[PDB]
């Protein structure tokens, strides 16, 4: 037994070996676009990734994860409803078995064919496992992925998953940069939410840029062709690895813009 996706092991039986899936700050959300408030305290967003510096990616069993060099200021955001420096230590998606659905973020319920999810930890707390001990630990920058023309800067990534197809594999990625894959505008939604996976942590600012990117069939049909399972045994398609809303409770959703 292990959490995972499928019917046995997907999102309703989590609470049995993380209890805090049932917590007041679960992610994703529906986001509410009539409910959630325009805050004109919000600063712009500042995202810094000229210096990153990309070195693998892998195939961890639910997804894949594109990871950064983490030791320095290299690749951080600032601003937005952010105190202080975030640094980026890895990006990864989740997406569908089909294009009407894969995001873990609704907007006015609507799910988009997929989700980027960039991982930030605070620097203050000086590495990512002191980070996800606190309320303010981390920032994830969530991008909606829609099925339209393709993302130029996403093909590096899609035509490296065929060495990367089971659980466990991994590959150089460097020099990846992940300015490739935002859209053109940066304007958010924020709310306080959790890690969407376990072990669901409650540590994340969650930022959730508005416009959707546009990517292909033929690169999303790709992801669809990864395995959840290690090699050797019984194929299952990595798909549908999306965690779906979690009740709102007692927090706002603020917009950066009206
Ligand atoms: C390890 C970590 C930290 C923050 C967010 C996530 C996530 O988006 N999971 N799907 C994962
Ligand atoms: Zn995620």
């Amino acid at each position: 037994h292990h959490w995972g996706y499928g019917k046995h092991n997907g999102p309703e039986h989590w609470h049995k070996d993380f209890p805090i899936a049932k917590g007041e700050r679960q992610s994703p959300v529906d986001i509410d676009t009539h409910t959630a408030k325009y805050d004109p305290s919000l600063k712009p967003l500042s995202v810094s990734y000229d210096q990153a510096t990309s070195l693998r990616i892998l195939n961890n069993g639910h997804a894949f994860n594109v990871e950064f060099d983490d030791s320095q200021d290299k690749a951080v955001l600032k601003g937005g409803p952010l105190d202080g420096t975030y640094r980026l230590i890895q990006f990864h998606f989740h997406w569908g078995s089909l294009d009407g659905q894969g995001s873990e973020h609704t907007v006015d319920k609507k799910k988009y064919a997929a989700e980027l999810h960039l991982v930030h930890w605070n620097t203050k707390y000086g590495d990512f496992g002191k980070a996800v001990q606190q309320p303010d630990g981390l920032a994830v920058l969530g991008i909606f992925l829609k099925v339209g023309s393709a993302k130029p800067g996403l093909q590096k990534v899609v035509d490296v998953l065929d060495s990367i197809k089971t659980k466990g594999k991994s590959a150089d990625f460097t020099n990846f940069d992940p300015r490739g894959l935002l859209p053109e505008s940066l304007d958010y939604w924020t709310y306080p939410g959790s890690l969407t996976t376990p072990p669901l942590l409650e540590c994340v600012t969650w930022i959730v840029l508005k416009e959707p990117i546009s990517v292909s069939s033929e690169q999303v049909l790709k992801f669809r062709k990864l395995n959840f399972n290690g090699e050797g045994e019984p194929e299952e398609l990595m798909v549908d690895n999306w965690r779906p809303a979690q009740p709102l409770k007692n927090r706002q959703i603020k917009a950066s813009f009206k």
